[PDB]
Parts: C-alpha cells; sequence; structure tokens
C-alpha cells in the first residue's frame, strides 16, 4: 500500500527566494529557504492522493511554528511563536486538492540555531486530522537576525601579566566584529623573564543552556592561530591579523527566550619551553551584518 | 496567607484606546480593550508580591492567544494564533518587578464571538512556571473585523406563493446590510384568496457548529416586526422600513476556521384568520462598517 496521501508545501516565492545552509550533527549540511523578521509566509499546501480510496478527516490546518528544543527531549520543547490557518472543515478527500495559505507579517524574533544541547528552528506544519492517527508534514525554514554597525565599538586594550615574570599589553581593534570581519591587533611586551616557545590566538565558542544553578556550558575551540614563533624581548611588538571568514561562526546570542546563550571569546595563549601555558580570555560580540 | 504574587497586565495605550462590550450568558455585559487585524499588542506585566517570602520559578512568559472553544469542552479548544515572549529565565522573585512586552503587527483573522455552542476569544496569558503548580493570569481582548461597501449589492426580489390561493412579490433593497443599516422594502399582492390577519418580518439568527454530518444548528428569533394589520386585496403595496440598530446583531460569519458559521435570515410570515402561517426565508449578509 504505502501512504494514502502525501503532503507537499510550496511557497509562492520559491524560485526567487534565497536559501541558506545549516551545519548539523556529523558534518551534514541542510539547505532551506531564508527569511527575516516581519516577512509574510505564503504558499500552497498540495495534497497528492496515491490510492483510489477515500480519506475521512476531521479537519485540515497549517501552522507556522518557531520553537526551542533543549537536551534532545520532546517534553522540554517551547513554542515561542505559533500561528494557525484552518484550511478545511471535517470531510472527505477522493482526488488531489491544493489549498492557499498566508501568514501576514510574521514576527520571527530569534535567529535559527543548531547546537549541542539546544536547537532553535522554524517550520511550517500541515496536519490532516484523523480518527486515531494524524497525517503530519513539517517543512523547515532558516531565519536570520540582522544588525547595523554599532553606535559604540570600543577597542579592547589591556595590560596583563604574571608578576615579575611576564608583563604584556594586548590590543584588539574592536569589541564587536561582524561574521566576515577581521581581528586587527597587537601584542606588546613590557617584561619578559620566561622563555617563550610560541604564542597563539584562539576563538572559543561557549554554549550556555538552562536557568539559574541549572547551567550547562559546552565549550568548543574553533581556531588555533599562531601569532608568534620564538622568544621576544621587552619593547617587541607582534601584529595580529585574524580573518573570521575562515571559520564560519554563528552570531552572539544572549539570553534567547531566557533559555540559552551562545558566546565568543578571544583567548590569547603563550607557551614556554617547558610547556607551561599562560592565558587571557576576552569576550567578543559577533553579529550578522545587514547587506546594503 | 492568600497568593504570594498577583499578576496584572497594563497596555501601553490603555488611556487612549477604545473599549467594546460583549453580551454573555444571562444578560451579562463585559467590557474589554478593542483591537483590529495588523495592530501591535504591547504593554507591561506587573508582578505585585504580597508576602515577604521568596518565589522560586523555572521561567516567566507572556503569550498572545486567539482560540475557538466548542461545546463548553476544554478538549475541543483550538488555538488559531499563538505568539510567545519569554520575560525571564529560571530564578527567584523577592520584591515587585515589571516586564515590558511587544507583539509586532499581530494577525487577528477573525472577529470575537460569544454564542451558544461556540466561543471565539483573544487574550494575553502570563505564566509564571513553578515546580508543581503554575501561576497563570489571563487578560481578555475584543477583536473586530471590518469591511468597506461591497462591489455588488443586488436587491432581493422574488415572486412566491401558494398556488391559486396567495401570490406575492416581495422586494428588499439590498442583499448586504451593515449593522446599523435599514431594510427598505415592499410587499406587493398579486392574488389573495385567503383571509389575512397580519403580516410580520422576522430576523432569524442561525449558529451552525461542526464539520460534515456533525452539524448542530442553533436558531434564535431576534425580531418580530409587524408590517401589515388586516386583509389586503390584489394590487396592494405594503412598505417595509426595518431599522437594524434596534437589535444589536453580530456580523455574518462564514466557515470560521472551518468550525462554525453565524448567519442571518429575513423570514416573512403571513398569518390567516384561522391561525395558519405562510412563510418565506431569505439569507442576508450582515457586515461591520469601517468608520471613516
Amino acid at each position: 500500500f504505502s501512504t494514502p496521501v502525501d503532503i507537499d508545501i510550496v511557497l509562492a516565492d520559491a524560485d526567487k527566494r534565497a536559501m541558506v545552509d545549516v551545519k548539523l550533527d556529523k558534518n551534514r549540511r541542510e539547505k532551506v529557504p531564508l527569511y527575516m523578521d516581519g516577512e509574510s509566509v505564503k504558499g500552497c499546501v498540495t495534497v497528492r492522493p496515491k490510492d483510489g480510496k477515500r480519506l475521512e478527516h476531521t479537519g485540515i490546518k497549517v501552522q507556522f511554528i518557531g520553537t526551542i528544543e533543549m537536551f534532545f527531549d520532546r517534553g522540554n520543547h517551547y513554542e515561542f511563536l505559533s500561528l494557525v490557518q484552518e484550511l478545511a472543515a471535517p470531510g472527505e478527500l477522493q482526488h488531489p486538492q491544493t489549498f492557499d495559505f498566508n501568514f501576514k507579517n510574521v514576527e520571527k524574533q530569534y535567529e535559527s540555531y543548531n547546537g549541542i544541547n539546544v536547537k532553535l528552528r522554524y517550520f511550517v506544519r500541515v496536519t490532516v486530522s484523523r480518527r486515531m492517527a494524524d497525517v503530519i508534514r513539517e517543512k523547515d525554514i532558516w531565519v536570520y537576525s540582522y544588525r547595523i554597525p554599532p553606535e559604540l565599538n570600543s577597542s579592547i586594550k589591556m595590560d596583563v601579566g604574571i608578576e615579575d615574570c611576564l608583563h604584556i599589553e594586548f590590543e584588539y581593534s574592536k569589541s564587536k566584529y561582524h561574521l566576515k570581519d577581521v581581528i586587527v591587533g597587537r601584542i606588546y611586551f613590557l617584561l619578559v623573564r620566561l622563555k617563550i616557545k610560541h604564542m597563539e590566538l584562539s576563538i572559543i565558542r561557549r554554549e550556555t543552556t538552562g536557568v539559574a544553578p541549572n547551567q550547562y556550558n559546552e565549550s568548543e575551540t574553533l581556531v588555533r592561530f599562531e601569532i608568534m614563533d620564538g622568544s621576544p624581548s621587552r619593547g617587541e611588538t607582534i601584529p595580529i591579523r585574524l580573518f573570521l571568514g575562515g571559520f564560519d561562526l554563528t552570531p552572539t546570542f544572549r539570553d534567547v527566550n531566557k533559555k540559552f546563550s551562545t558566546r565568543y571569546y578571544l583567548s590569547l595563549v603563550l607557551i614556554d619551553e617547558d610547556a607551561r601555558r599562560y592565558f587571557k580570555q576576552s569576550e567578543i560580540i559577533l553579529y550578522r551584518q545587514p547587506p546594503e
């Protein structure tokens, strides 16, 4: 036999509309249509019958859903957006039928995310209601969030050290970088009484999930970029130029629906000849640039 | 003791915004703020603590809901619109706190209705999530639907009768009347071989609930308006002028979310001297006029 009916969802702007990729578990890349906050979502639900039989139903509806999924558990799923359009009353289907739908000016407050303990995703869900088992079809969507240049973008500049052993001033040109921006910086050496083998700059991603003492932090190290080979002396200046376009980062996400945060840190690491390791971590905000 | 916490919801336009009344069971009239399709819903959630204790919670959210309730049963409730804003992560409350909220450009596809087997209502729902029993506060809203003058509004004109006994032509000036419009019409008598005591014009409301053979029809007679006293002869013309503003009707609602219909009929009734009753029913569309 198979299914008596197959549901497909075709958008009205399906040819012209842009699509975007998502990295999922074990290097998989999905591609879905792309939307932003305030756009209308409209198209058609196409019902393809497959048998010459009849389908008794107690209603057909289409829903636009945005939801946050935590820890791979269905009981922790929270819909932050739900919109319904009823497409048909209780009845029968004997032949193919199509139904229009339009969700007017749809709010989409968060960017889509696929992480470790957290997913945030948007989809269209069509439901054909039946007496004991519904026929359900999901259709996934990417939503981006956009942001213009910030009013204030201060340089990150600091003196740090291990007392009487290593004193350094480091500088990074901004606090806020767009996803295809460049870390321009320098390291300046004030006091050096240790034997430095190499120095690297690391971009660390932290996913923070939960509320209050229920906090799980997942940490991933997305670059290790060597910026110095060998032992400097005092008065030595080391230039940093690190291109972010080589690492495909997600934006900074802060307290999203009061459930999770995704944060980015520059971690400067110096290693001595005996393999001792000296570090300083600094938060950087990553943002998605609106194209002009 | 009492409650540890009381939740109140105050809109940002609360002073300037118009309010509207609803007739509910046993002559009760509620009054709630008034909205239309496409308006944003924004304001503040005000938490008044009442005890000097502490409130542990696993999150605070506000939802905008539009739902259809059938047959006084909670298991038949269908949300056709759901929007969520998370206001706080898991934590504690020890003192009063207020939280802003804004639902951008909110779709509100149907007019609010309180009927017999059917309710359609919109509300804001605040939820403070707790370990075993949530603190929940609803805040009800009226939504109207508006419509400009129709492209086609034909007069309803017909010849009807009981053969060789009574032949009449009736005319009503429109098929579509606004809620404060006037039925202007006439009855014209072609053949009269019965002894007519009186003639009345009735506005009948029908509420139709369910899908397919699951159809319940509730019928209510909202006016009985006498238009003739006594026995006419052939060639006699009886004028009708019936003002709809005296009866506070709801608009015509057709196949709302594929779950219900509310429909209006003009029923013309003639009564003979022996109390025999001759009738003709005609559908009329009632609509809510947009003010200029």
